[PDB]
């Protein structure tokens, strides 16, 4: 009897350790679009030394044109408005803000900020349902009052940062509406692998989107969730694609690389380690869930299907 | 028809720009005692040369044996018992720590903490009772809380600091009374002349002391509201003094220098200049004061004479 299976590692910490202390600024605005913004159509281009990639090798292209997905940072309301526009000239169908933080967040007299807590876990261990009441209440209690907002800097301590009495409070969903996209929230943890919880709401979602749907995922600094749901979508959608080639040019294309690679942390972020050897292993397992459930039309969610199948180590 | 007057001037500035928004830390613990620790029985030294004051007069040192007071900035509890110890090697009497500080502040885990705004104003406005009781309930709300601790640094804002869960709330009069001190609270605004209530709750205080009570005053930095408490008190104990005497003595013995001087602050700082300006004016209005009321005893307080001898810029 194992207290957590792979995959939940992150259950096992403790939430009150890291509950949240400032507000954090999700992105100064100065640039005309989010931090590593990227889609689907976008060439290959050469794989970060240090995943140490075969740059020689040719991914392949099969299912990209038609893939209609991509990724970035958080953003400010002017920064969506751009992505929006972007996009809008890619496809004629719906576009989706695919937010995936579970970390509560929102936009003061339209600031992007969120309630940071140390490893930014401040709603760890939350139900989804839990995570957007704290959301709710925390922005709201914003409103007319004076509030402290500050990038992080030394030691992912505030550093620096202004003070203001806040005079409009917004929702990540009616910024995404106000830039003429639809809202979905999948509440996934900083750091770790997305939980059963998290990827069996994906699923019931991506099952019923209209075919010309098109995704832009994004978290906070767009890298780590980012890529594991672009790399689960590109699954989903091109399963004849060998799990090589969906890593390589999800990687290639901007985003993190989810295969094997000599895992380095600075000693202040050992704790990254496990979760992230931890992503390797159920990133293969959901390629396996994927290859073994298409042909009947994913009858068994994946959280039941993982139990029965466990991942190792 | 004037709308404030001479002396009242911070009563002009709107409360709500300057609100509370961090817990800023008070002292870093490092040194035995806090900062610009100083007594009325220490060596007069040189002046500092912002003052432009004349380097080779001499101020008569009358009364200042039987003064027995002291200053100093903020201190950990540590600190404290440390200045309460020494203070004890200098008299029989009963030792009271003269808190002037309006700004709500406390003890969080023994870290010596205030609610701080902009200006140090986040108390701006409260009577003294409103004051004390936002500090109340602000320190017990902290309680197994996490909280984030700062030093202010570039621009007056947050840099570094810590984050932890309370286990331990304290207020000052606490912390005094477990450093065998006796507590007295003056609640004065950071930065500005003290109000008549600040200085007719000092003169009401003041009489009922025994001959050998001796007076430690401190404030945040223990410059500006602890040296006027202190020279306010010189001149009570001390009337026979010249004006000039007690304002170079208190400022050789390491205080500020409240007499004229050409003021130049930074340009970040301009807001400072006519607050300067008027403790100038009100220093030699108190020094009158003194002057016209000992004889009878004081039967008219600070507050009534100042209003029928309004001071003038
Ligand atoms: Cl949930």
């Amino acid at each position: 009897t194992v207290t957590e299976p792979v995959g939940s590692y992150a259950r096992a910490e403790r939430p009150q350790d890291f509950e949240g202390f400032v507000w954090r600024l999700d992105n100064d605005g100065k640039e005309a679009l989010p931090r590593n913004f990227r889609t689907s159509a976008d060439a290959l281009r050469a794989p970060e030394k240090k995943f140490h990639l075969d740059a020689a090798y040719v991914p392949s292209r099969e299912g990209m044109d038609a893939l209609h997905i991509s990724g970035s940072s958080a953003f400010t309301p002017a920064q969506l408005k751009n992505v929006a526009a972007k996009l809008r000239e890619k496809t004629a169908g719906p576009i989706y803000d695919v937010d995936l933080r579970q970390e509560s967040h929102g936009y003061l007299d339209g600031i992007p900020v969120s309630w940071y807590g140390e490893r930014d876990w401040a709603n760890l261990g939350k139900s989804q349902h839990e995570a957007l009441a704290d959301e709710r209440h925390r922005l709201h209690a914003a409103l007319h009052k004076t509030v402290y907002i500050a990038p992080l800097g030394k030691h992912k301590l505030p550093e620096g940062g202004e003070v203001r009495r806040v005079q409009k409070v917004q929702t990540e969903q009616e910024v995404a509406e106000a830039a003429g996209m639809r809202y979905f929230r999948i509440a996934a943890t900083d750091h770790v692998w997305p939980t059963p919880e998290n990827i069996d709401r994906f699923l019931a979602f991506y099952r019923t989107l209209p075919q010309d749907a098109w995704l832009h995922f994004h978290c906070e600094a767009g890298v780590g969730r980012t890529t594991a749901f672009m790399v689960m979508t590109d699954m989903l959608k091109n399963p004849s694609v060998s799990l090589k080639d969906i890593l390589y040019r999800q990687h290639e294309i901007g985003g993190f690389y989810y295969g094997e690679f000599p895992i380095k942390t600075k000693d202040k972020d050992s704790w990254k380690t496990k979760y992230y050897r931890e992503k390797i292993v159920m990133i293969e397992q959901f390629y396996r869930y994927v290859q073994e459930n298409r042909a009947d039309g994913y009858q068994t969610p994946w959280s039941v299907w993982l139990k029965s199948h466990p991942a190792k180590a």
